[PDB]
């Protein structure tokens, strides 16, 4: 696509920020992609495309190929990432992150 | 889209500066929208996107509609902007803009 809510350079640029293991930081990477800056209805796409299976929430699995659903051929998140991430977001202790959970996980 | 080359939002914010008749400036529009920083390859892209009907050259009136091309709901270049824009990238005054002088004329 010529345009779109991410700007693909920002998206490489962030990727290539956390290329290596435990290198990872949620908010560094909303900062660098341009997401932070973004409404809280571009907020939610977000959340939809990283809802892979479409569950209506984004569990444990689908922040392991976090990296994937911006740069399809990034690497996997370690479990330590894995597990801070969803700490950081799973207000409610579920196991997963919802819709307001991710938007105030974003804080756009 | 999810992602681009180019963000909305900067494409949002170089419309928005130059709503004003008479106030566009290309240098600054691809500044804004993130052009001048991409490769020569995203340069040419842009390029095929304003030849709108693929005559392989962009012809002054496809530079009256240069901002649609960019958000649908724009408004058209007045005829002193058009003009000052074709001088600038027609280096070879054959009255259109081709391939080469567009990327001569990005500066990427
Ligand atoms: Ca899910
Ligand atoms: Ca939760
Ligand atoms: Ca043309
Ligand atoms: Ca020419």
């Amino acid at each position: 696509a010529f345009s779109g809510i991410l700007a693909d350079a920002d998206v490489a640029a962030a990727l290539k920020a956390c290329e290596a293991a435990d290198s990872f930081n949620y908010k560094a990477f909303f900062a660098k992609v341009g997401l932070t800056a973004k409404s809280a209805d571009d907020i939610k796409k977000a959340f939809f495309v990283i809802d892979q299976d479409k569950s209506g929430f984004i569990e444990e699995d689908e922040l392991k190929l976090f990296l994937q659903v911006f740069s399809a051929g990034a690497r996997a998140l370690t479990d330590a990432e894995t597990k801070a991430f969803l700490k950081a977001g799973d207000s409610d202790g579920d196991g997963a992150i919802g819709v307001d959970e991710w938007a105030a996980l974003v804080k756009a």
